[PDB]
């Protein structure tokens, strides 16, 4: 089987991107982010606490025929932003683009976080990270993908974000008409239960390459990238006026500036960010000042290849014995 999904930036900065999903019988569809570093599928649900649903499309699984209680099993979950959702578990019937999962774990929030309650765009998240990060306790939960794999012609999925634009998940296929050239697969450690990977350096604009190892992870559900401070410091460099601001949290530009171009290294092979995919606009409205797409990772404790980085390529995620990653130019 195959499976073949639109994503859709949720705004005019892609900060994120939602991908419709189809829950329960009949079909519940909810617009769900789809997260390579998390391993939770959550919705907003019945039994969202009301004052924290605003605007969401919520799962109701009491109208649904297929759905089933998890007895005794609860979920909570801390992402790297300092956002937070919690509940109960159903399983039920699943199905994204076309691929359909029975008995995946839906878990229904009870609770949510602020920055969840304030997006109205986005109704949960679905994880596509290693199921070892699953938070469902006591008897941990399969992601979509670790329960679809084994059906699926080929134990991959691909994420071709688009800047500005809509692009493309795929399941259980490599569409060889998605991007240019080859591409360069590298390996995966799942030590940490994500999509974990070396760079093997990069370029600021027309500049040398410079060759050092980049330890981070390939996320779709982080909106920016974030690169040791050496790193970004000297991208930044290049941009007159741009700085880092203690107040606003991290590297902001003149808003008149022509941001360079960012290149990152995946094996041999180059992938390049344009200048204008690293330009997240004014920090307040009406503001003259920038906030910028590349940012440090100093304070998270790990480098993340999120989506500035990752809609520069066609990303193959190899979920076979072995996982490993590919990235193709575009």
């Amino acid at each position: 089987s195959t499976g073949s999904a639109t994503t859709t930036p949720i705004d005019s900065l892609d900060d994120a991107y939602i991908t419709p999903v189809q829950i329960g019988t009949p079909a519940q569809t909810l617009n769900l982010d789809f997260d390579t570093g998390s391993s939770d599928l959550w919705v907003f649900s019945s039994e969202t606490t009301a004052s924290e649903v605003d605007g969401q499309t919520i799962y109701t699984p009491s109208k649904s025929t297929t759905a089933k209680l998890l007895s005794g099993a609860t979920w909570s979950i801390s992402y790297g932003d300092g956002s937070s959702s919690s509940g109960d578990v159903y399983t039920d019937t699943v199905s994204v683009g076309g691929l359909t999962v029975t008995g995946q774990a839906v878990e229904s929030a009870k609770k949510v976080s602020s920055s969840f309650t304030e997006d109205s765009t986005i109704d949960g998240l679905l994880g596509l990270a290693f199921s070892t990060l699953n938070t469902v306790s006591p008897t941990q939960q399969k992601t979509f993908f670790d329960n679809a794999k084994a059906s699926l012609d080929s134990p991959v999925f691909t994420a071709d974000l688009g800047y500005h634009a809509p692009g493309t998940y795929n399941f259980g296929f490599i569409d060889t008409t998605a991007y240019t050239g080859s591409i360069t697969y590298t390996a995966v450690s799942t030590k940490q239960g994500f999509w974990e990977w070396t760079s093997t350096g990069y370029a600021v604009g027309s500049g040398t390459f410079k060759s050092t190892s980049i330890d981070g992870i390939a996320d779709t559900g982080t909106t920016l990238l974030y690169l040791p401070a050496t790193v970004v410091s000297a991208y930044w460099a290049q941009v007159s006026g741009a700085k880092s601001s203690s107040s606003v949290g991290g590297y902001v530009f003149p808003c008149s500036a022509t941001l360079p171009s960012f290149t990152f290294g995946v094996g041999s092979a180059r992938i390049v960010i344009p200048g204008d995919y690293i330009d997240f606009g004014p920090i307040s409205t009406g503001s003259s000042s920038c906030f910028g797409g590349i940012q440090s990772s100093a304070g998270i404790g790990i480098n993340i290849f999120g989506d500035v980085a990752l809609k520069a390529a066609f990303v193959v995620f190899n979920g076979a014995t072995t996982p490993t990653l590919g990235f193709a130019s575009k």
